[PDB]
């Protein structure tokens, strides 16, 4: 099974229309069997109603989806999007993560989470947490997936979860002494399979921000090592730095369950 | 490898200065490879040499131990007695837990904790947490050892840990509905060993009182299944009640290990 988390740079109505932008979009998603949608600036869904046009261009249930509510603090929004195969995976249940809310809310996008059921892997449930983590806070934000993976516990009795997303988890957001704070780090329950040292940028910088967190020893078990990688579609195109940047400034990173 | 949790009420000199008590006492201990004795009332260690005295009476090097200092709040105080066959087990570290502290502080007696090598057993290091809570605080006492095995993950970077002790866990102390409350046992990252339905106690009550959690999946793969019970000293030796509760108003709990 192969899932992927992608931040797609203003994800919208813009993007969508063009046939060229679109077109790699579709190429990049088909790659998955799971796929993770970010930076969705789509107050009346139809962006994703543009996508999923495309998908399932050829078969009605190519894909299926999962969206979550525009999420935000401020006045600048985004949503989830969740995208699966519905031949492979399942989804079993949905929520939305509580965190409050106003001055107490712990998240600018409160982590969606779903439960799939999947039949051809190892783990045969399991759970995702997305986070788009905001910049200047993402230490707080990380430490506070903590408490989600307890709310999933508590909630569906379940220690298989993968905790996914744009986390800005590197360089000027998250500096080599913050690591410390974070509590989704510091504890043992959790393997991060894209480590430090991942380039997850189109950009010329350097820096993991998109990441990829697994809890559970039959989830654990069942990740293919060494899969868990950013999937740079630059090189995999061969396409220009300008043509790569105008469908994100983040590469997807992408793992396979066996 | 057979480990046991014993509360033995009012463990000190006039305890262990009856012959008769204190033979009893000894062959319980013998029975285990490792053993938690809780309730030790013993500011100068007197009891406690007393006892080593009879364990290590024909080899200096029967047993070893680890004790901690008296630990309360008020001004009743008890300390943590470890006693360990080195043959069997070595120590590689000892913590006590820090829980703050006045008004702070969360437990009346705050964890010892002790990492242990065990090279006969399928988990090779582990760790064992003990409690001895405050029975009008047992709730608040079991949801904090959350926070300790948090610790311990921090700390040691083991996932592997037994939670064991006179945790009041039952009738009175921790009622059905407070259940919820508690982490330790919401979370599903912990197994809990001796059930609700267990009789931990010498008296006439029907309570689980002490209890063995264990988190970390090598270390719940090394349990025997169904080895986990309090082992009800009074039925075995074929003792009188007030001859068994001479002894303790507790049974107790072991658990083995392969
Ligand atoms: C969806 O997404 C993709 C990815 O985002 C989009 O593709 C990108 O699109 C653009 C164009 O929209 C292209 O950008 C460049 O832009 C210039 C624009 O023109 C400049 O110059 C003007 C006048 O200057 C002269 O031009 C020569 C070249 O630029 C110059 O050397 C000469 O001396 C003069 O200066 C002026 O209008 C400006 O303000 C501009 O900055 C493009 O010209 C450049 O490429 C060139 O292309 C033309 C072809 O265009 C002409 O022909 C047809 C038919 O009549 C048209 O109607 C146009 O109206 C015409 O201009 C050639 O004539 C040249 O020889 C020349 O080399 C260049 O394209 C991207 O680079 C491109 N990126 C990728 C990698 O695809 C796309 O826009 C999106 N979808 C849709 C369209 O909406
Ligand atoms: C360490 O631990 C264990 C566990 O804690 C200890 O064992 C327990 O110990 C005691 C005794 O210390 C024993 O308790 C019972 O107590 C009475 C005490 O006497 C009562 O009566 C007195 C006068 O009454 C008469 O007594 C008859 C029987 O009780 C009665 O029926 C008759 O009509 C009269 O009433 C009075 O002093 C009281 O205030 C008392 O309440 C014991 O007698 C009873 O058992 C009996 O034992 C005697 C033997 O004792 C005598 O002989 C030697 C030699 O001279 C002594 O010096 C004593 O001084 C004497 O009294 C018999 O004569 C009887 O026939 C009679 O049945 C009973 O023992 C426990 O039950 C015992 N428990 C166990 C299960 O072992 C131990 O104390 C500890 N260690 C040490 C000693 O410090
Ligand atoms: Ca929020
Ligand atoms: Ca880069
Ligand atoms: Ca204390
Ligand atoms: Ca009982």
């Amino acid at each position: 099974l192969k899932i992927a988390a992608f931040n797609i740079r203003t994800f919208g109505e813009t993007k969508m229309s063009n046939a060229t932008l679109a077109s790699y979009i579709v190429r990049i998603v088909r790659r998955y069997d799971i796929v993770l949608i970010q930076e969705v600036r789509d107050s009346h869904l139809v962006a994703v109603g543009k996508l999923l046009d495309y998908l399932n261009q050829d078969d009605p249930n190519t894909y299926h989806y999962v969206v979550s509510e525009p999420l935000g603090r401020n006045s600048y929004k985004e949503r989830y999007l969740f995208l699966f195969r519905p031949n492979k995976v399942s989804v079993l249940d949905t929520y939305q993560y509580d965190d409050g809310c106003c001055g107490n809310d712990s998240f600018s996008r409160e982590p969606a989470v779903v439960k799939f059921s999947s039949h051809s892997t190892k783990v045969k449930e399991f759970a995702i947490v997305a986070l788009h983590s905001a910049p200047s806070d993402a230490v707080a934000e990380i430490n506070s997936l903590y408490d989600v993976y307890l709310d999933v516990q508590q909630k569906w009795h379940l220690n298989d979860v993968m905790l996914m997303g744009d986390f800005n988890a590197d360089c000027s957001y998250v500096t080599s002494s913050q690591w410390s704070s974070i509590r989704l780090r510091t504890s043992s329950t959790f393997q991060w399979l894209i480590p430090d040292s991942a380039d997850t940028t189109a950009t010329s910088t350097n820096c993991a921000y998109d990441r990829i967190v697994v809890a559970g020893s039959l989830l654990q078990s069942s990740v293919v090592p060494g899969s868990a990688a950013p999937f740079d579609f630059q090189a995999a195109y061969g396409l220009s730095n300008e043509m790569a940047l105008a469908i994100s400034d983040h590469y997807p990173v992408e793992v396979t369950l066996t």
